[PDB]
Formats: structure tokens, sequence, C-alpha cells
């Protein structure tokens, strides 16, 4: 099965910044052709630690970006929703409709995603448990949903820590398309740390999943958002290779659900 | 004055409401030095199962709230989950609760925060007691005087809650405290549980409590194995006032 | 019952050090009649972090200094074991053999303790989960203890970081006197925070259990073990008094096992 | 050369070593890439219940181990429990395995570090990554030349341990390090999960991994849940070095 690539800046900082992103991921999209890139960025980082951190410039000007983005380039299209009411003009551009870590269990949230016809990935709690998954891949099938995917992006740990507990990948196969998310799970909530994105990496794709998430921009220290754990676009050529091979060597062993 | 918030977890009916309304006012009067807060949620919007039960609509259930505040004059608060309730349920709530899931939910807190009314955030299992701080900053941003935080336990490892009594007077640094009583206690919860660690939370210090009490748990729709049985709650506030009473002479300074 | 304060040094720093402590904790014993004290100190600190930290003085002196303890104040005396040869000697003037919390597994050491007819307190591991010691109970049984106890001193949460669960009381009570360690229950292992000593003490009495243990040093900044954690000597008196009021008032509420 | 140390859990009989030791030796043979290491426990001396099973002492143990290396020529890896353990089996040992349990008792590890033989050190499901550096002063100031850390998992709540990968590369930075594949699954353990986070363990980077296995898992007297079926360590050794192969490739320095 075809490899997911979801890669993409945390947040729509600028219409320019996106198209700056999306050319790199167009590029590598032709080059890695077994892969199915969707390009990733948020509208709106609507549960920041901070009343005074940035979130975004609206949803109007988020789509829109994300629309230029898919016409220029003709990448398929993901970015996150935070009330029920946003599913709908999000599904407007939207391939997949991503549903944030603390609103998982948000059952209109999820019914909203679902009834519009696209696929919706949900990041996986904090607080969950993998097994506990089910019944939210339930609530999506209830409501409709036909393409569903569930994101490991690690699980509190203690205070302001996150661990990645690797059982989850394939435990949550049993019901759901498995994503990775590599620079969420190295976060260090209300403090991550970057020299551990590639390693847990590696770790993913030799246990197995259906794809990664790698948030990346040109100059991550500018960042106006996860300036701590996005990756240099400039490295994401080499890591989705390195995945690749990792992945392809690994493969023959994955176990079967 | 202490707070004791307490009802049912959902709204069954107004008559259910009705009914612990009837035995709460009985209590509000033989307590005087006791503040109390009917609460009792119009929609369980975060249930695990589809299939499980959510509740009646926000216009019943704010209709139901209204005959408790009315027929027993009585303070109210229920939890909002986006944010054009808050408005809505502003015109019967006194304090509007924010669901532990979305404490960091940017726009629910402003929502609420908005109304003028008071607001009881429940620190998500996620949160550190810390960064709580950045919590109370959001709503005095958005104009909220009275602000609660309620500890209602800590993930920990899997299916499981712990209670770290050092958020209590941590979080007291910045907005008045209160402990859940019923949800802290998750295991992979245990009514057993409840009592003995009310009785840590006042003796460590709070500014009051939160107890969903129900006639019959064992036919509550919610939380049926957590909801503290209604003949029970005179027993276990008294126990409260009478611990807090000797224990408040040593509780540290803010 | 009569409630059991364990209290001393942490580490028998000089034979001085201990007459020192032990006779405000005779004066002590002499105005809380309704406590029963024992004296703690241990000879031997064979767990620090670091070889550089100190350690002690020996078995040999460590034993010679607690029977001056107990000649000249007639007070009770505790102290802890590392490897099973050391319960014989010890057992010549502890009323109670300690098992640190590392070791509540190590099956020959529990035994080694129980021969000697002495009481056995094990300081619950902070791997350990709370129903998990009805079997170390159960090995002390089978080894011949009559009086045993079990400790609280929290339960590993993260990194470098204790929570307690005090769930865990109500749950050992059902096989053993339970005992809240009020001082190591506050350490950030490998990182304590003596300004939650207290408050958590005040929660353990509330909640009720058969006694706490805390370790006191007229200096603790000077202390050559725990300085971060160990009471000053001259509040030992106020917290115990606290105790036994919050006690009091809780005490009707204390559920039957 | 990558490392596999392997065997059965606990020393149930000679015997048993014996039909280990030939498959081992046999894939010795095979993969001459691998230093392999025959482990296996002449004591469980910390088994939750008293009335399970321990052991024949460690004199018949060490016995035991002492045929193996001389039949097969396999080196040998047992653990000790108290000081005075150290010498005896040092006689036999070619690493002195240091239970998690008991990695910050000094006396341990000096008695270990003072027979001159290697030294592999389990790392206590309470130990931080980083506080394993002062585990390693301690051998080396008591002489220790070669120097293992085992990663076995973390406490993550009750009865269950998480394997937090972090810690690979950063236990590297002062010892060696294995991945423990048997025990680091640990659930409320399960043998579904321990070829998945091998291939982890790899694809991240360690010096060697540790695997018990049993003919007849089913029969072991310890572990019996978790070890692994002889006839399949064959398969997960080759499945190792081909991702390792490829991997190595990124792992980072030092
Ligand atoms: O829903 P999630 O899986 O967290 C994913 N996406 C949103 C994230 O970009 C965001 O929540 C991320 O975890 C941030 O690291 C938290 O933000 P802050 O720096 O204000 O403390
Ligand atoms: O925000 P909170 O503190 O959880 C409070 N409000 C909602 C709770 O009453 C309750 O529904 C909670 O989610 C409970 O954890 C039990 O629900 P479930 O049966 O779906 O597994
Ligand atoms: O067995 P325990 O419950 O830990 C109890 N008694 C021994 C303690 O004094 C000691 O282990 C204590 O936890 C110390 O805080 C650890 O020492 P170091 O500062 O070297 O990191
Ligand atoms: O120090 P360690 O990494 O645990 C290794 N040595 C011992 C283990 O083989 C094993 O006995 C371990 O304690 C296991 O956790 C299972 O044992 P039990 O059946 O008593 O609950």
């Amino acid at each position: 099965e075809k490899f997911l690539v979801i890669a993409g800046p945390c947040a729509i900082e600028s219409e320019e910044l996106l198209l700056k992103v999306g050319e790199e991921i167009k590029r590598l999209s032709e080059k890695f052709k077994e892969v199915e890139f969707v390009f990733k960025s948020s509208f709106d980082k609507a549960n920041r630690s901070s009343i005074h951190s940035f979130r975004g410039h609206g949803l109007e000007y988020g789509v829109k970006a994300l629309r230029k983005v898919k016409e220029e380039f003709g990448l398929k299209i993901t970015t996150d929703i935070h009330e029920s009411w946003q599913a709908e003009p999000v599904a407007e551009v939207a391939d997949i409709i991503q549903i944030p870590a603390f609103l998982c269990r948000q059952t209109d949230l999820l019914l909203a995603a679902a009834k519009t016809g696209r696929a919706v990935n949900v990041k996986k709690g904090q607080f969950l448990a993998p097994w506990d998954t089910k019944n939210v891949v339930e609530k999506l099938k209830f409501g409709g949903a036909k393409e569903i995917y569930l994101t490991e992006r690690g699980t509190t740990f203690g205070y302001n820590n996150l661990v990645v507990d690797f059982r989850s990948l394939p435990i949550m196969k049993q019901w759901a398309k498995v994503i990775y998310d590599a620079t969420h799970s190295v976060q260090l909530p209300g403090g991550g740390m970057r020299e551990f994105i590639f390693p847990l990496i590696r770790a993913a794709v030799a246990v197995g999943c259906d794809g990664v998430f790698m948030e990346t921009h040109p100059e991550p220290e500018k960042a106006l958002s996860d300036a701590s754990t996005q990756l240099p676009l400039s490295q994401l050529e080499g890591i989705i290779e390195a995945i690749l091979e990792i992945r392809e060597v690994a493969s023959k062993y994955y176990e079967t659900i």
C-alpha cells in the first residue's frame, strides 16, 4: 500500500510560506512516486498555552491559502478543525480533515467531520490508551467516514513530557490506518527535543505504520509555532529517503492484523 | 464560604434534578457556612461510545436547571462544549464549567469569560499544575473575574488517574481551587476511594469540593460506578467541615 | 491503636548527631504519650546515586551508636539492611528492621529479616502497585514475621518525580499496618520539595494510616544525605501535634477493612 | 560485532541449557558477524510470590553454565543478587549481569567490577536514562572496563512498562547499550510485541539485543508468557541484522 507522508508548516503564517513549502513537497512527490504526499498546515492554533501566542489569520484566509497550494501544485490537503461548524467550509478544500489530540473524544466534532465525505485523521489524545481508539473509529464509521486514520503523537508521561509507546501501532492497526507524528511526539508540553525526531521516526517505520506526519518549515527558529520541533525543510528529503529504505527492509516482517 | 458543587452527572430528566435539588436545598439550609451550587450536564459530549447516553439537548437542560434555581433558589453550574453554548447557558448558570479535555481551547474559555459569569475550569488530565497559570491568564484577558480550577486527576499510565495533591497549593497561587471527588478516582473507577480522598483534599486545603450525587447511582445513565448515593451526601459534608475546621489552622499562606 | 512516629536523621553522620536528635525525640515521647516513637537512622546509604556521596561509618559503628541511643533514652530503634547477612547483627539492637524500597522484592533479604523475630517494615518500591504488596507480606509471614508494616514513599511518575497515590493506604491496610513516609515521597529522584512535606502528611492522616516516617536533622542544610528533604528538628513537635489533631477529627470516618 | 545475549530465563536443568546451547552454538556458526553470549539465571531472587520457582542454587547453576561453555565454547552471562556471589560466578561468567531493581546497589556493582569481568547493568524501571551516567561511574571506579547498560522498560502507571526509545541514544553517551526484548513488554506481558519492538531498537540503534528463549515457553518455570520459542530465534536474528545493515547508515554520532 502506498506510504503516506503528511507534511507542511505547523501554522499558516502566510500564503507565501505555504507556497514555498508546497513547492518543495511537490518536487519530492515527483521523486518519491511510491509515496502519497498530503500538504498540511493549520489555519488556527486553537489550543496554544498562552493567550499571547500566534494563532493564525482566520479560517477564510487559511482555506484560501490551502486552495492555492492545491491549485498550484496539485497536492492533496489536510488541516484541523476545532468546532463542528468548521467541518463544512474546510471540507471544500481538505482531502483529509484532522481532529486535534485534545478533541479526539468530542463526538459532535468527529460526526461533523465524518458527514463531509472526506477522509478523517484523529490525533490520539495524550490521555488515551491505544485500545480505546476502537470507539473513536466506531464513532466515525457511525458518522459516515469511509477512510479513517489514527495518529500516534505520544502519551502523557509525568509532567511536561511525552513518551511514545510503540505497542500502539500494531494495536491501533486493528481498526484503522496508522500514522506516526514524528514532530509532536518529542515535544515537551508547557515546558521539545529535535535530536530525537529522526531516531523515533526510524522506530515507527521499523515497527510498521501506514504513514508519517512531519511539520516542516524553511527556518524553524523563526516559526510562529513549534519553533523547537519543526523540521528544517532542507532535511525533509533525506529523512523521507531513510524512511522508505527502513520500511522496505523491515516490511517482510510486518505482522498481519 | 466553603464551596460545595453537587448534583447528578447528567440531566436525565428535570424530575431527577428536582429530587436532588430538594436534598441540596435542605443541606443548604442546614449548613449556612457553605455555599452550595447545583450541577448537572445538559450533554455528555465526550462519551467513549457513540451508543452511550448523551442527554436531552441544551434547551431541555437549561429549562430543567432554570426550574431548580426558581424552585429552590440555588446557584447553578453546567458545562459547555463549544463557544456558541456560552451565551444561552449563561442565562441560568452562575458558574460556567469548562471540560477537562477542553481546558486549552482558547475560544471556549473566552466565550465563557465574555458572559460575565464565574468560570470553573476542570484541569486536563494531561496538564501539569503550574501550567494552569496560562489558563487563568486567558480567562482574565477575556474579562473573567471569578475563576476556579478543579483538580480531577492526572493520567497515570493507561486507564488510571492519580491525584497529585501537590497541585492544590500550586494552583491556589492564581485561582480558587476545587477538588473533584468523583472523577478523580479512575482505576483500570472505585467509589470506595471517594471519601478517603475527599478527606485528603480538605486536610491539604482547597476552596471547595465537587461531587456528583444520584438517588440511585446503580440506575444512573452516566458515571454510575462513581456517583455518590444522595443519602450519603450530608454525612460527607459534615465530615468535610469538621476536618477543615481543624486542618485550616495549618493551611500554608498563598 | 497507638499511632507510630518513626523519626531520626537520615544517616548516622556521628553518634553525637544521633544523641542530639534522640534527646529531642525522647522529650516529645514524654509529651505525646499516645504516640509510639521509634528512632531511625541508617548505618549505610547503600544506594546513593553517586559513588562520591556519603554512605556511612560501617555497620559496627552504626549499631553501636543506635545501641547508645536506646540505652540512654529507652527509645525503640529501627534501621535498614541491604544484604541478608546484616539481619542478624542488626537485630541485636533494632526493634524494627527496615527493607529499602528498591529491595522490597528481594526474597532472601525479607526472609533474613523475618527469622530474627523482630518487626519488619518494607518501603514500597517506586515500581510496585499497591495491590502487589500482598505477596510481600505473604513472604514475610512465610518467613516468620509477626509484626509487619508497609511504608508508602511515592511512585515513579515520569522521570525524576514521584507521586503519592493515596488510594494505596486503604489498599495496603488490607494486609499490614501502613506507614506514610513524609520526607522521601516529595524527593526528586536523581534530580525534593520540602514545601510539600507538611501538606501531604496532613493528607495521609486524613485518609488514615497507622504511623508516619519523618527524617529530621538539627540543620538539614548540612546533612550528608537528603539535605533537601530532612525536616529541621525544631519543626518536629509542631508537625506531630498537627498530625494528632487531624487524625483525631478524621478518625471517626476511617473505613473498616 | 553486534551482541546477541540469549538463553532460557532460569536454569531449569543443565539439560535445558544444553539443548538451548546447541541451537545458540549453531546460530553462532551461521552468523559470524554476531557475538553470541549464553544467558540463564541460577536464581530468580525477586519473584513476586514466595511459592514460585527460584532455581537449583548457585553451585548447580555455575556447574550447568560451565558445561555449556565447555561443550559449545560460548561466552556466558548470569546475574548476581548479593555481593558475595560475584567472585564464584566470575569463574564462568564472561559478563556479570546486575538486576534492574539492584542497579543502584553500590556494593553489588563494585563486587562485580572487582572480578575483572565485563558488567551489564539492567536499567531500573525507576531510573531516568541520564541517571545511568552515575551507574557507569561506579563501575569505572570499581575497575570495570567493559560496561553495558540494558534498556528493559520504565514504570508506566501500574503493572505496565513502556519503552522510551529516546533512552538508547542517551545511554550510548557513556556505555554500550543492549535492548532487552523480552522483559520490556510488560502489560497489565505480551509476546506479540516482542518482534515489533526489537525492530524498533535496531532501527534506532543499539549495540546488542537480549532475548530469553525456551524450547517450550508454555512449560517454562519463569517468564512463560514472554520467552521466545527457540525455533523463532534464527528468523528474528536475521531480521535484526538486515534492518541494522540498512539503518546503521543513519545512527547518530555518539
Ligand atoms: O492536536 P495535536 O496532535 O496537538 C496537533 N496539532 C496542534 C499542535 O500544533 C500544538 O497543539 C502543539 O502540540 C504545540 O507544541 C503546543 O503549543 P504551545 O507552544 O502554545 O504550548
Ligand atoms: O470534563 P470532565 O471533568 O471529564 C467532566 N465531564 C464529563 C464526565 O461527567 C464523564 O462523562 C467522563 O468523561 C467519564 O470519564 C466517563 O464516561 P465514559 O462512560 O464515556 O467512559
Ligand atoms: O529505601 P528508601 O525508601 O529509598 C529509603 N531510605 C533510603 C533513602 O535515604 C535514599 O535512598 C533517598 O531516597 C535519597 O533521596 C537518594 O540519594 P541520592 O541523593 O544519592 O540520589
Ligand atoms: O532484573 P530484571 O531485568 O527483571 C531481570 N531478571 C529477572 C526476571 O527474569 C523476572 O523473574 C522478572 O522479575 C519478571 O518481572 C517476572 O516474574 P514474576 O513471575 O515473579 O512476577
